[PDB]
């Protein structure tokens, strides 16, 4: 199918939330939680809240941030409280959102609840494989503010 976000006319509802997923997946699976984070953030605040755009970009904002805590500090307490608050946040948001799995996303943030491991080598769905960071999508997150 069309994944949610896509209009008719062949383009994404928001071209900037597109952007920010595009490189921050790929930031993210190429393990630069902080860039990815940074794109995320770039975007959350451009929809207000208590939307679908505004729910799930803290949803992915908190997921790299979580990620970050995990790999860069070992702090798993830290991972822990922005994984629950994610998950709160993705509740309403369409599991396939802007391209992403974003079923797989929370089952496996939910995993690591449990188990931080559950991250290791994880690599998040994107239009149904798993891109990586390019030098653009680095490019992207260090001319941000």
């Amino acid at each position: 199918g069309n994944p949610s976000g896509w209009r008719t006319d062949g383009q994404w509802e928001h071209e900037t939330l597109r952007r920010a997923v595009v490189h921050g997946v790929r930031l993210y699976n190429s393990g630069e939680f902080h860039e990815s984070h940074d794109c995320f953030e770039d975007e959350w605040y451009n929809y207000g809240r208590g939307n679908t755009e505004s729910k799930f970009l803290h949803g992915m904002v908190q997921v790299a941030a979580g990620a970050y805590k995990h790999f860069d500090f070992e702090d798993d307490d830290g991972m822990r409280s922005l994984f629950r608050t994610s998950l709160q946040y993705f509740r309403g948001v369409p599991n396939d959102y802007y391209g992403v799995d974003l079923l797989d996303v929370r089952t496996t943030v939910t995993n690591a609840l449990s188990d931080p491991s559950a991250l290791h080598g994880w690599q998040i769905r994107l239009d149904g494989e798993y891109p990586t960071c390019r030098p653009e999508d680095i490019e992207f997150a260090e001319s941000l503010e």
